[PDB]
């Protein structure tokens, strides 16, 4: 049941340290290849930088003649002479705080006009930022593969090589996110018009979806400017498609180029999506893959899990980032690409005894394997550093392959890790909670985002009061995840796109978190799940729209739902729990025929109901809650309780995280302490742990 | 020399505890009382609020006559019989977690709508934000006053009763804030007319300062929408001085209203500002009390401290509100109205061991008293809790009067602080060096800032690089504030309008974070201190304005400096230090002439030069540098050790914090540890090294006699 990687035939944890030989002292390279597999390590990583290679246009360098650190090819035999695997990153872009962002110097210099992403009013967002599928961009890249691209086929496993993973590119999109603006470059557009006739068929059925009076296709421009009107929403819902389908155009193209090298290898992609040490955004991000994902089973992506500390303050990032891969990469491990090692940043320290709980809480969080970013620091070479001369701080290693203090908690980890994988990677937690995954609530990166800083969705404009960021970040991921996780209860998390329903029929509860607006299809999945014996919980609305913000009462309609929208003071009452603060005014009151209803108004109006529908039963709550009382911990436990779910533990301190995982022979009880406490606590079927520390527990079933 | 509250002619540390009387059982008050008294707290402070007490318009209830909490009477005698001193905060607003604000329910839905704050279009903000100055909101206010303010003045300590003192309100402005918009109530509009007619007297002379063409001051009206043009931005600049007189104004009024009582006691004010553990923002709220400050010497502003942990991430915020509240308030002692203890919110723990190390930093960082806020938990009778039923969590008592975890914490902080507080308040830092307060450029919070919804200022539209808040917040706060404190230099803050020239010469150096604007009493200033023989380090830029944008070249003149704005790399070299990042493209290219290039561009043009003017010393570099580098920190070091300063010991780990603080009798030697490790190191004083070992997020305190 369980997926992760393999090695000699057995269950193998991935443990691999991001080590960049173009910013290491090339007399060094065995030195941090040595110290690195003395961790227990089997694989190392780098960026195969374009910039660094391609030192002028078609003079290429990957032996050394030019500078030591050049010498790829030695790096290469490096690995094998120290029994190391290889992952290769050759981009085209890295990022990695490399100038130019990875691209040479001289091709930027040389690139025309429309080769860059361009903002509505036709100018350059960035001297480092192209248009993905620019001809020019996409013939260069194809030179730089021509290139890199056959030393790579030489030296992969399918030639018993030491590559065994190739990413293609790094974290596409991630500039389009960080500027909040998306790329206007005319063929961008006129792909983006392709796609719109191409889904439309005629003006008439568009114009139909969205109520706009175009005579023709040739009338249709690329959604600008702030929403104002439900067609700009509806414009707006097909651009983001139309991006999804663009970076699986270009993530294709880079595939094909390196197939055609009879590169047979695993391909990867990585996944940003944390700042300032949450992941609340994460979701956002891995939702413009969603077309990469469904087309290209052969590509795993891996997370990049940049925690900075581990406390309270952000223990449910990790989990749901995994939990959400999980649903959207349900065939493949899930795997951290880079798994922060020391920090990107000076000022933001990252302490080895916080990382070293962090390494536990992933294993207990579902982890599969992960690449320690950065294992080694690096040096700059030559003002190629985009911010200063040192690449990451407080690592395993320092860039003259000094060992740091984090280097013994990685070798303590990977020995742990060694002990146990065998059983470890075939352990699951036992869900009876399954949370829904409605991924066009995500589909808001050009509109509305924690980096885009003038919002151009504003809900309020189209008659609506639930805006779907507030929804997935506050009263979903900060809310109800968080809550599943202090509270102890084990959830999975399901894709609803396409979804088998008999994938949701193995859960005592499913809970959905639901805007005004849900497509036909799955308020049809839902409206099935139920009928057929499932148990919902809904809130914080009963959906009236599909995702054009068209009139769709599919649930409603099958489950008997009316509803007045009604304001009243923010707290409800719900399961005699008194004071549960609510983000709405606006709630839905709810006609109880037929029901019980089991939340109230300060007026004693009904907010929630209960009900039996065919086989199975519906909870409502017309009201939005997050965890930020202990009445919302209180309700959530209520309603985790309607269907007698139990936690696997009575731990005598409720302030203490445990994960039980288990297969047929084994069981693994991880306790973690995110607090700053020491505490002592006991534990039973259904000790003393430092401050932000962790407690690993065996038994045989 | 310090300034320090006093008590029988002795330096008394104020220790308060916050009790709500009106969130814990009447029968328990006496318990709470003891066990605050047991800690060595010398005071209790509360809120009185006007929704608890005017239970419907008109129905007053202090006497527990309608519920046993309603007898304010009884907690004032019970504060007396366990000899408390008592901090009374009647409102009108109190917040602390209380539904609407703490204004009682039949009053919001009472009010007329001209009663509220009203966004640009004219629509409510929020159902419980009044314009402060509404007619209708100082009337009720008034009659609230009118019943809660006799019995404070009959139970003042000139009487023999326990309160000696009382807050004005709460945290002006702090709700407009919160709500991401700014008050365009009509009354706000009328007021700003008679404001701009006063400053301006005639339209020609507007349109001169603004470059307008107004037939009138009718063509004229409050600024709104973005700022487009330079005239905009001078709008919204007279915009923010008119928003501190309105401040003004609104305590002036409530002020006179309650002396007219014959209250006679020390009067306060709470600063706002920390959110998520952080206070980069607080620095703009001060300066929104400038007109206060500067018109009523005799309240006391005292700030509310929420770190919510300890650590390198937000070590540096408490210190900095510390120095920024001394520079805009330096005649009264430093202190926290609020001080945190346990969490106001359940997601967001506050640990025993965080805040006991909080408070200890507190005092290296020049705290002189405060109120642990909370103190007590407190149960919301009857609905009244903004977010749920419980008022706080991991207090120093639950509301039933248990003592938690943090109640031992804060009873060992104030033994040290009973066993030491007059030598120790007695205590100062040697500081070499001054960083400049320049108020206008804090002067955005209608425009520009991290809770605003809507992005007003876009410098670049207006010609300009350099934004305001990226310099205050970036370069200053998070940057130059921040890597001093890391690098264990003493730094004093002062604010340089209607500055002394005598009060910066004291230092070795003076430090200005400068945009492209600065008014001409400021570079005429400057200019001054250099040429009589002051040491200046001047970045990122050379202004070349004044508040209104137009020119201003005086302190350009002054110095001799020619310069070019030119587009380079971010990376500079400075003082041999290669790869320095910088926040912009374009820098300041200087001439070499008379003066010493000591930073270039990646193409070699000169982006810093130090000079000697009169007596003086100007170092200026033409680029912007926060501390987001190990190179930031090697540059301000470089920069400090121009002049020879030293720090006060040699520390074999440079991530160990220090503050030595003493007088004529005694040094303190506070070690703070902001890291996730246990440190083992060996120190010295700078003019036989002793070995410590301190906890992650730990500290030591070393007293010395002489
Ligand atoms: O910067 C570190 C490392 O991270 C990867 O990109 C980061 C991304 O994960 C994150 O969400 C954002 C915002 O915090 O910053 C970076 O984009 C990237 O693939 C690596 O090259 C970087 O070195
Ligand atoms: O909320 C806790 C207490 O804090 C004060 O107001 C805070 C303010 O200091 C802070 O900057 C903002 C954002 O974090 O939140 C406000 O609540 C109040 O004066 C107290 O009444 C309140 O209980
Ligand atoms: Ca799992
Ligand atoms: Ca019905
Ligand atoms: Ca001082």
């Amino acid at each position: 049941s369980e997926k992760y990687f393999v090695k000699n035939g057995q269950p193998h944890f991935l443990i691999s340290g991001e080590v960049h030989y173009f910013r290491i002292n090339p007399k060094l390279w065995r030195n941090h290849l040595q110290l690195l597999k003395q961790t227990g390590a089997d694989t190392v990583s780098t960026y195969i930088p374009w910039d660094w290679h391609e030192i002028e246009e078609d003079d290429f360098d990957f032996e050394g003649k030019t500078h030591p650190a050049r010498n790829l090819i030695r790096f290469i035999k490096l690995c094998k002479e120290e029994n190391l695997d290889l992952i290769v990153k050759p981009g085209p872009y890295i990022l990695a705080e490399y100038e130019n962002q990875g691209l040479p110097s001289w091709l930027l210099k040389k690139l025309s006009k429309n080769a860059f992403a361009l903002d509505e009013n036709g100018n350059v967002i960035s001297p480092d930022l192209v248009s993905y599928l620019s001809d020019e961009f996409l013939e260069y890249t194809f030179k730089w593969y021509d290139k890199v691209m056959p030393i790579i086929s030489k030296h992969q496993k399918e030639h018993y090589g030491p590559i065994t993973m190739m990413q293609l590119c790094n974290e596409i999109g991630v500039f389009q996110w960080l500027s909040g603006k998306s790329d206007y470059n005319p063929k961008v557009i006129n792909l983006y018009k392709e796609f719109i006739i191409q889904r439309y068929k005629t003006i008439e059925k568009l114009n139909s979806v969205y109520s706009t009076n175009y005579n023709s296709f040739d009338d249709l421009k690329a959604p600008s400017g702030k929403i104002k009107l439900r067609s700009d929403y509806c414009a707006y819902f097909d651009f983001h498609l139309f991006f999804r389908e663009y970076y699986n155009k270009y993530i294709s193209i880079l595939k094909n180029k390196i197939r055609s090298f009879g590169i047979n290898i695993k391909l990867t992609h990585n996944i940003p999506g944390w700042i300032y040490g949450n992941a609340s955004e994460l979701p956002m991000l891995i939702s413009t893959y969603s077309e990469i994902m469904k087309n290209h089973p052969d590509i795993i992506f891996g997370l990049d899990h940049i925690p900075e500390f581990v406390s309270f303050r952000n223990a449910h990032s990790d989990l749901a980032c995994n939990k959400i891969l999980e649903a959207m990469q349900p065939e493949a491990p899930v795997w951290a690409a880079e798994f922060q090692a020391g920090t990107r940043e000076h000022h933001v320290k990252a302490y080895a005894k916080d990382l070293e709980t962090f390494y536990i809480a992933s294993l207990a969080h579902g982890i599969k394997g992960f690449n320690y970013y950065m294992f080694s620091q690096g040096i700059n070479p030559e003002g190629k550093g985009f911010y200063g001369k040192t690449f990451y701080f407080q690592t395993a290693l320092d860039a003259a392959s000094n060992k740091l203090a984090l280097y013994d908690s990685i070798k303590k980890v990977n020995r742990f890790i060694r002990k146990e994988q065998k059983d470890l990677l075939r352990t699951n937690v036992n869900s009876e909670i399954c949370v829904g995954f409605y991924k066009p609530y995500f589909f808001t990166e050009l509109i509305s985002s924690q980096l885009l800083k003038e919002k151009k969705l504003n809900v309020e404009e189209l008659g609506l009061y639930i805006d779907p960021r507030f929804l997935r970040e506050e009263i979903l991921f900060n809310g109800l995840l968080r809550g599943l996780q202090t509270l102890n209860y084990n959830y999975d998390v399901v894709d609803l796109e396409n979804c088998d329903l008999k994938s949701l029929t193995a859960y005592k509860q499913l809970w959905i978190t639901s805007a005004e607006f849900m497509d036909a299809e799955t308020q049809n999945l839902l409206s099935e799940f139920v009928l057929n014996g499932g148990n919902l919980i809904l809130y914080p609305a009963v959906p009236t729209l599909d995702n054009y913000l068209n009139r769709c009462e599919i649930l409603k309609n099958n489950f008997g739902i009316e509803f007045i929208t009604k304001d009243s003071s923010h707290k409800v009452s719900a399961f005699g729990i008194e004071d549960v603060f609510t983000a709405f005014s606006k709630k839905q009151i709810y006609n109880d025929t037929n029901s019980k209803p089991i939340a109230f108004t300060q007026e004693n109006e009904i907010c929630g109901i209960r009900k039996k529908i065919g086989k199975g039963e519906l909870t409502i709550l017309g009201f939005a809650f997050g965890y930020t009382s202990d009445e919302h911990l209180e309700l959530i436990d209520k309603l985790v309780k309607l269907n007698k779910i139990k936690r696997e533990l009575f731990v005598s301190d409720k302030d203490i995280q445990f994960v039980v995982r288990e297969n047929n022979k084994s069981r693994y009880i991880f306790f973690l302490n995110y607090h700053n406490e020491r505490k002592t606590f006991n534990y039973r079927k259904s000790i003393s742990i430092a401050p932000f520390s962790y407690k690993v527990i065996k038994e045989n079933k």
